[PDB]
Order: structure tokens, then sequence, then C-alpha cells
């Protein structure tokens, strides 16, 4: 089983579901074998009835598409869509959240609150909007409006870009056309230049879809402003995570998705019914998380962590799982099916995002202390039903200090220098105590043993000094393997990263050190990285392309990962991706994406699947920044 | 060559193309043979990078997605895919004549103006926009901001669809949750819905694509709207078609694309640039029309059109055209690399669509006479350089009367009766001189040979005293068979319609009748023939699904052409489909969109591969109609 997931607790998992016939995720991968080649490089289009279109990736016919789309355009095309697809989520998302917060101060949705309003004043300030003489309620119908606004054209571009990034970087894109005009329109306009007979030239279609990119880039940064202000910044706190976090004795409630609109309602509403879930013998209830909803009340309340990702289903084959509330996004539909096996009720609470054979529970904002307590009731009487039944919950967690938000990570390094916090962090970039900075973001893949990208590269740049921060199921991997755990910087760090993160700890009066990676959240909350990026180009004077800053998609799977991995390109940095995207039929595609769009954003892809080396490459990439900086290495 | 395109003129031009070693779109074809089935089932998903994914339409594994997908799923997303596509191409031509109305408008854009101050005051009632004492500039910025406000979420839905049919239609669509929201907002909402782990219910997912098929209906009708404001409401006009309308002594220049906002601009400055010509030894400059820009200009100023949709190549084969001039959508990007061995320059001028091999000229609305005569000057240094080499343009034409705007069908009407004049093609309807209506709409595919389904299906109707309606490359495939030639009234057209035809004509002082298929215009004045139902359905205060009204496309190729066939469905109308849309992997699906959705809208798709199969259907379908009303049939 350690072929298919690294994580011990899906091991266990793994065995239970083979010996109960229960079909998993890894034999639906094992009996797709072999994938289709054509897909696989990117020679295969679909986008008329003229189609099916492939292109032989070597050899003879067919060389070329039937309306004469060379493997060049074909691959674009593709890739550009699957841009255009991650953005819709995220901003999807995000525009949700902004209904959210205008309902809230309208007076239609009591449930719901300006929680942040130092966070609210400082998006209004940030966005233009007067707050001086004005009612917190006003000041957040405008910047509701205002994250409206961007999805459209206007006499304005997308301020979720243009008012997040270092003016010098907003220039750099400015000249080469990449600031979106709005979001919703520029993956509309991918939509069109993509189908057949459109565009058809290889640059002019990729430089579509790094403007896309930062479409959605603003619909996650929107994401993460708007779910600050109505739920709360994050703050450090300590949980656990894999699936030992589950409790026999109680009603175990997983939320599993991406919006916290719900799932945060979720939490609240669950400790008002504990009595009313006592009553039925359990315990309480215990809300735990899976997917980036699950980091969402991770990162603000310390709900424990289940699982991630390509191992959702895990969960639910212990047999104690007594609800899976989803809102939407990276849900494999198999849970609906895999409920009948394991007596789990499925809820699926959102309009857009249903799966047969689930129970649908319409939420509505106005509603959602009532929504919640039914689909509580329904989560308790599942509770009653498995009376008696044994259930194989694996007696494995992890301890993880997590709630890195760019606030707090200013915060704590505030107790080093209270009127220049970035300073101390920059002095040991400069000492190489710091040797630079990783984000690992995206997702698990099935392709990949789970986590062992994520795990492999982290060890190798901790050991050399790099500061790791991570999000969405980055997150989840480190966090269940350790890798957020303070009592196991001793073993993982390098002693110039040892030195920081205990420095640091100790004057947060911790009397031990960070951990060895720092959760920066969800994965619209990869904005929260750029923010610190920013951030730290803002107070050191150079555009982000010049920082030792890296990223790592180590084990991408969603649409999603693959538009944020095309913003990290886009915003200048080097950017690892573990998995293979549909490029490799196409040489030309190839050379931009990896090496000719550094004279444009210097940004570029690092595609590599072999995580020594991807890891070894990455530290390249750093150490060349910091040659360019001056420093040694 | 009969076996590829039933068009004379384009077989000669095939032969020519054999002898010469210029490899068309149906050697293309061939080396693609046999395709992929899976892709044509519709049983392929390469939403994430777990894929691709396919499913066997029969016998062992793969039977399911990575994710648990299953075959109605991966079809349905597929196919919602399919239809927001559309939706983005139809209404980004509309959001560009928005654009431009408002720019003209300002003083920002002078070579426009407000050509139809009639049709923009009608627009302006139906929207609710006051005109009383108003300004023409004012109404018209009025109007150009609702059609942009109608890209996004506000206060009420998208109005060119919500004021565009019957209030008792928009009844039944809203009671389903149909009316869109935004047209971008619909857009990306497909894009979120069909990512990974989000809609996973066929019917969910297909209610989806059916509000998003009412997208590109408002993107179409906006279209409508705004080129016949800002170009004229076509009426009746005569010209030819085919390959003959080119001139070895002249200049001859296409027009190929869909937005006129251009190519009306080339045929007024083509006049005017005559003597600048005639110095290089033309006899003038002979602008032609490809596909829908060529419809535009055909229904509006008489230009006549040389060819269509899939045999757009062989205008170049003839060694006569000197410049192909390109805005977007449905152009074969092999005319870059053909123009090599053919002489022709092919010149784009839309920044999202580009063709890698071709001269760009930037066109903006600004400046269009400038860019104008610059295009038209690279045309005429290609028409010099032909001097002396022979050409060869087959010297086959029809002549074609079009210009049947739904006004002009209503003007014709009124010489019977000026106050009601909806009510004499009633009356023939009900008295049996007129069976139905059939619209037939869309492309040609090269897995149909050219024409041969739009002829034989036509040609069926027509004999049995069909109204016969026709857009796109359907207008197209009749017109350059002499299906809109008032002469071939008596060979084609039962005693009934000729009556009609007759009447009609005569009474518009014609001396013969209407021609045997009335053309409405281009793909986005689809919306014509939407104009015209929904008038008769009004004047009988019956909603669309009681009509006895149909559409075909016949020879369906574009994304456009899968949406329009969806808004059909949706406001009631069996319609055909004449090629294979990638939904038959999935048997409840295709139930879904032949039948149980017949209990939602009254409409349903009729998926017929034969044509005079399709005829039959058709007929049939136009007969159940007539017999719910209590007519004879
Ligand atoms: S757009 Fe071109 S390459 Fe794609 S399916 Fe259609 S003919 Fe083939
Ligand atoms: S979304 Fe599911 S069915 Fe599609 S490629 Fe990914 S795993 Fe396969
Ligand atoms: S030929 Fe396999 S993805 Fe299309
Ligand atoms: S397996 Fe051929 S279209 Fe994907
Ligand atoms: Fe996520
Ligand atoms: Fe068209």
């Amino acid at each position: 089983q350690n072929l298919k997931s690294t994580d011990r607790a899906v091991q266990q998992m793994l065995d239970k579901a083979k010996r109960e016939g229960i079909q998993t995720v890894w034999d639906r991968y094992e009996a797709m074998k072999p994938q289709c080649g054509f897909g696989e490089t990117g020679l295969c289009c679909r986008h008329c009835l003229q189609g099916p279109c492939r292109i032989n990736p070597f050899g003879d016919e067919p060389k070329v598409g039937i309306c004469g789309a060379t493997a060049e355009v074909i691959v674009a095309r593709g890739l550009d869509r699957s841009i255009a697809a991650g953005a819709a989520g995220h901003s999807g998302h995000a525009k949700h959240l902004a209904h959210t917060l205008k309902k809230a101060v309208q007076g239609k949705a009591a449930s719901y609150m300006i929680k942040d309003r130092t966070k609210l004043h400082s998006i209004a300030k940030r966005l233009g909007i007067p707050t001086e003489g004005q009612k917190d309620e006003d000041i957040a119908l405008e910047v509701a409006k205002a994250a409206l606004a961007d999805f459209h054209e206007k006499d304005t571009p997308v301020l979720w870009v243009t008012t997040v990034l270092p003016p010098s970087r907003v220039k750099v894109l400015s000249a080469h056309g990449l600031i979106p005009a709005g979001i919703d329109h520029e993956i509309a306009e991918i939509m069109h230049r993509t189908s057949m007979g459109c565009d058809a030239d290889a640059q002019n279609l990729l430089l579509g879809g790094l403007r896309c990119s930062l479409a959605d880039l603003a619909g996650c940064y929107m994401g993460t402003d708007l779910a600050d202000i109505l739920f709360g910044t994050p703050a450090p706190v300590v949980t656990e995570s894999n699936l030992g976090v589950l409790k026999a004795d109680a009603v175990n409630v997983a939320v599993h998705g991406h919006n916290p609109v719900l799932s945060d309602i979720i939490v609240s509403v669950s400790k008002e019914m504990e009595n009313e879930a006592r009553a039925a013998g359990a315990t309480g209830i215990n809300v735990v998380g899976i997917c980036c909803t699950g980091n969402e009340v991770l990162m603000r309340h310390g709900i424990p962590a289940c699982t991630h990702s390509v191992s959702q289903e895990m969960a639910m084959i212990t047999g104690a799982l007594d609800a899976m509330i989803l809102d939407y996004q990276c849900i494999q539909p198999s849970v609906a099916t895999i409920a009948e096996c394991t007596g789990t009720t499925v809820i699926t609470t959102m309009e857009m995002s249903k799966i047969t054979g689930a129970t649908h529970v319409n939420f509505a904002e106005e509603a959602a202390v009532e929504n919640a307590k039914q689909i509580l009731r329904l989560a308790i009487d599942t509770f009653k039903r498995r009376k008696g039944k044994p259930v194989e919950i694996p007696n494995i967690k992890t301890k993880v200090v997590a709630g890195f938000s760019t606030e707090a990570i200013i915060n704590a390094l505030s107790k080093l220098n209270a009127n220049d916090p970035l300073k101390p962090l920059i002095d040991n970039v400069v000492n190489g105590n710091i040797r630079g900075v990783c984000l690992f973001a995206g997702c698990n893949n099935v392709k990949v043993p789970q986590d062992q990208n994520f795990t492999t590269i982290a060890r190798k740049l901790l050991k050399q000094n790099v500061l790791v921060v991570a999000t969405g199921c980055g997150a989840g991997a480190l966090m269940r393997h350790g890798f957020m755990d303070p009592a196991n910087v001793d073993e993982l760090c390098g002693d110039g990263l040892k030195a920081v993160l205990t420095a640091i700890g100790e004057a947060n009066g911790l009397g031990g050190p960070l951990p060895p990676v720092l959760h920066m959240g969800s994965c619209v909350d990869n904005s929260r990285a750029v923010a610190l990026v920013a951030a730290l180009a803002n107070r050191l004077g150079v555009d982000l392309d010049r920082l030792p800053v890296v990223a790592s998609a180590a084990e991408a799977m969603h649409e999603k990962a693959v538009a944020t991995g095309t913003w990290a390109v886009t915003i200048g940095l080097p950017t690892h991706i573990g998995v293979l995207p549909p490029i490799t039929g196409s040489l030309p595609v190839t050379q931009i994406l990896t090496s000719s769009v550094k004279d444009i954003t210097g940004g570029y892809f690092i595609v590599e699947l072999d995580p020594e080396t991807a890891a070894d490459k990455l530290l390249a990439a750093i150490n060349e920044r910091r040659a360019g900086l001056g420093l040694p290495w």
C-alpha cells in the first residue's frame, strides 16, 4: 500500500477497503491504465464536432488538426481552457463570499457579520474606499460592491490584481497587456479565443492564459480578504491531523469542499447542539476537516484535519464518519456510492454542485443556522444507527501548529523588531540563516504516491535552511507527516533555519521554535503568500522576480492548481510542477512556459517529476536569485 | 470529389488542389481516420491532471473515472463546456459591438454612427429605457450600457432573454431556474461546476447547460440588435453566390469571420479606393463574403458570397483571391499556410485572434478608415504581383435574393394585411398552404458531404409546403444550390407554399414569388427567427412549444452551433442535429436531451444522421404541433 500512499493511516484503510471489496481512487486508476498518450501529451482536441482530432507525438499522420490547428495551437488552447476553469472555481468561491458579505450588512443574513473590522478598513484603504467618518456597514457594502465589480469590465482594471502587487510589477504586466479587465470577462474571452477558428498563435494564446491566471489570483485574494472580514483573520493555533482525530464515541462530521460560508456556521452550531448530541449517546459533535474547507476551519478555529485530496474516501472506510457535509470543488463523486457501504450520510448544500445519490440540503445564508441544525440532526441520526458496530479508526495523528496568516507572521516577527517587522526576516536571508522561501501548494494526485513529492522536496529544502510555507493539500501532506510540529525542528531543519525559528518562537513566549513549515491556509490563501512576498518586495525596493522565492505544486491535480502555477509564473516566481501537464506534445509551448516567459515576467515553470531532482532545481533557482542580489549562497 | 462536397465549384477546386499538392480540410480529415471513439461518444475527460480518463462504451473496465465520475457526469460536463464556449463566442461578438456603439456616441469613433434610429428607439422601449424627450446619442448610450450590464449579475436578469421571449415562456423557464443571471456569469459558472469534484448529477448539470444556452441566445439577440443600430436593418437584396463571383480582372478581397464592425467599413472604403485600384490595373475592388461576416454584408449591402464554412480554402485555390481579411471564429488556421502557395495575403485584425504566419493589422474603431486603407493597399499590392498569372475561377454562381430580417418579413406580409401583418401567414398555416416553419442553421462539417443534408432535407420540406428560413452556413448551403432564386419556386415548392410565396411577392410589386427559402442572416441572426416566432406566439396567445416550428442544425460543427441548438430546445422547439454530438456514450443523457426535456421546456433534440429520415422526423414534429392546435395535417 506504500506504493499508493506514504500515509500510514491511509495504508491501513486501504487494507480494510480491499478486504471489504470497496473500490477506491487507486483501484479506479489501475483500471484506467494504460492512459491515453494523446491526452497525456496534450495532442488531442475536441473543440468542435469535426473532432476528436489527435496528433501523433512522433511518426506519421495525423500531424495536424482537421481545421489546420497545429500541435502548438492545440496544446496552448487546452492549457488556456484549464486556466480559465481554475479561475472560474476560485473566483466563484470569492463571488459567493462577496454576496454573503453584502447580505450580512444589508440585514438579510444575521448569522454573518463583520468579525474583523481592522481587516475591513485595511482592505477599504487599499482599494481607495473612504473610511473616514463612515459606518462599518457602509464600508463593507462598498467593499462587497467593489469585489463584484471586478468580475466585469469597468473604468478600472481588476483591483484585486492592481492593488495587491507592487507598482513595478503592475507596470511590467501592463506593458505586456497582461492585467485582467474583469474576472468573468477574461474567462469568457479564453473560451472564445480557444474555440474553433479563432486564436491560432501559440504566443498570443499563452499571453491570454497568463492574463486569465491573474484573474485566478484576483479571485484567490478576494476570497481570502472577504473570508477574513466575515470569519476573522487566522492567528496561531494548535490542533491535530490524520484519521486518528476521529472518535468512535462521538458524532463525527467532516466538512469538505472549499467555501467556509457553510463550514464556519457548522462549527458554531455544532457547539450549541452538544447536549442534543449527548442525549443520543454520543460524547458530542466532533467536526473534522477535509480539503480546503477543512483548512479554513483549521486556520480560524483549530478544527482537526481528518485527511486531504486523493485519500478522502479513507475517512469513510473507518466506519466512524457519520456525515460528510459538502459544498464544492475537489470532492470525489465516489463518496456518494461509498456512503452506501460505510453508513455515512453524504450531504450536498450548493445548487450548482450536486451528486447523484447524495442527500441535498439547500443552504441559504438567510437560513444558515436552521440549515446547520437540519444537517447536524441527520448526522446524529446516523451515529445512532451505528451503535454497536465496530469501527476501525487508525490510532495515527500528528500535532499541527498552524494559523500563519501574513498578519500573524508579521506580528510574530514584530516581537524581534517592532517598527520594522520584515527586517529580521530579511536580515537572516542576507546572512544565510534563511536561504530563501518555498511555497508548497496544490493537490495530491493518484499518479504520485501520496505526499511523497511534498515530503521528499521539503526535507531537502529544510536541511538547506529554506523557509517553507504551505497551503491547501500541500499543507495537508506536510501536516500529516509531522512538518507542522515544532518538536521536529531539530530533526528536519538546517542550523541557520533552526536558529531563526527558535529566535522567533522564543520571542513570542514559546520556549520553543515555530514549526518547521508555516501553514498559510487554504488554496485561496496562496494569496496570503503573495501578500507576504509583495510586502518583502516593497520593503526592499525590488520586484518579485529578484527575490529568492519559489513555488512547488509538487503533486498537482486540479485545474485550479494549473491556474495557480501559471499566476505564480506571471508574478515572477520559479514554479515547480511535479506532475506532467499536458504540454509535452509541443516543444514550442514547453519552451515558452519553461524558458522564454522568463523574458516576459521573470518567472518560469520547472517541470520535474523526480522529487530529489526537483529539490535540486528549486535550490538552484533560489541560489541564482541570491547571486543576482549579490548574496553568498 | 462529389463524396466530399456537393458544390460543383468546390469539386473543381478540389481537383486543382489535388494536382498542385495543396492539402485541404478533407485530406486532413482522411488522415485523422479512424477517429477516437471515446471522444466521439463523449466518454473521455481531461478536466484534471489525473486524467485522461476514458470509459469503454461497452465491455469491461474502464467503467468509471478516476475520481468516480460516471459516464453520465462525464458526458454532461463535456456538453456543458461546449455550450459555454459557444455562448462565449456569440456574446464576445455582441460585447464588441456594445463597445463600438458606446464609442460612436461618445465621439470616439466617427466612422460609426446610429444608422437605424427607429430600431434604436424600439430596442430602448423593449428594455424600458425612456426615449421621450431624449437625444438619440443618450438613448444609444443607455442601450449600450444595458448591453454591457447583461454580462454580469445585477438587480435584473439578462434582459436580452427576459424582454425577447413571451412572458409565458419566461415564466416556464424561471420556474425551472433557467433564466440567466449574467452572460459571463453563466459561462464562468459552467466552467466551475464542470471542473473536477464539483457538479456530478446529470440532470443538474444539464439544467445549467440549458441556462447557459439562453446566455448564448442573449448574445445573439444583442449582436443582431446592435449591428442593426450601427449598420442598418436588412431589407430585401439581390446578389450572387459561389466562387464565380470572383473576378480575374479585379482586386478580390474576402471578408471572413463574424463581426461586421470591420467588414462594414471595408465595404465603404473599398468604394472610395476604386481609382487607387484602377491605377494598379484592376477594374476595381471586388469585396466578397465568407462565413458570417460575409452574410452580414450580404444582408445589408448585397455583397456576393464567395463560399462558406468547410470549403473556405477553395476560394484561395482559384489563385485570384488577393486578400482574406479576418476577424474571429470559424476561420480554418490552414489559410495562413495555404496563402504561401496561392499568393493570397491573409490579414488578422483582432488582438485575441491571430494566426502564425498571417499579417496582423491592429484594428481600432477609432482608426477604422485608416486601417481599412492599410489593409486594402496590401490587397492591391497582391493583385499587382499576379499580373499575368493564370487563375482558375469556376464559372459557377447562383442568383441570391436575401435580406429577410424579421422587420422585412413583416413589411412584406403587411402588403397583404397592413394593420395585422402576421395574420396572412397564420391564415395560410391554418388552411394548410403553409404546413409549418423550419429554420436551417449552423455549419458544414467535413464528416458530411458538403451541403447534402441541408439540400436533401430542404427539398422534402418544401415539397410538403413548409416555409423554410435559413441563417449562417445553412443559408450558405441553400444559396449556393439555387434555393434563394425565385426562378426555382415552381421546381422546388409544394402548390400551397408556391401560392403564398407568389401572393406575397406580387403584392410587393415583384411579378414573381419570394424565393423558396428566406435568408434571415448570420448566425447571431438566428435571433431574428426567434423574434419572428415569438411575435407569432404573442399574436396567437400561445407559447412557442405549441407552434408548428422546428429547427435543423443539419451539418453542425462549431461549439456555437451546439449552444444554438440547445437554446432552440430550451425555448420550446423540436431541434434536429445532423451530426453526432458527443452524447451517445450515456443513455441517460441522451434520453434527457431527446425526450424528458420535453417535460421541462417543450422542445427536444432529434439526433438523426440520415437526411431523408431527418426530414420525415421534422415533418412528424411539425404535424404533431399542427394536431395539438386542432389543425388538419
Ligand atoms: S477545432 Fe480543429 S483541431 Fe479541434 S476538433 Fe475541431 S477540427 Fe479538430
Ligand atoms: S475530473 Fe475525474 S474523470 Fe476527469 S480527468 Fe480528472 S479524475 Fe478523470
Ligand atoms: S484521443 Fe485520448 S484524450 Fe483524445
Ligand atoms: S481517449 Fe480519445 S478523445 Fe480522449
Ligand atoms: Fe482546494
Ligand atoms: Fe458564424
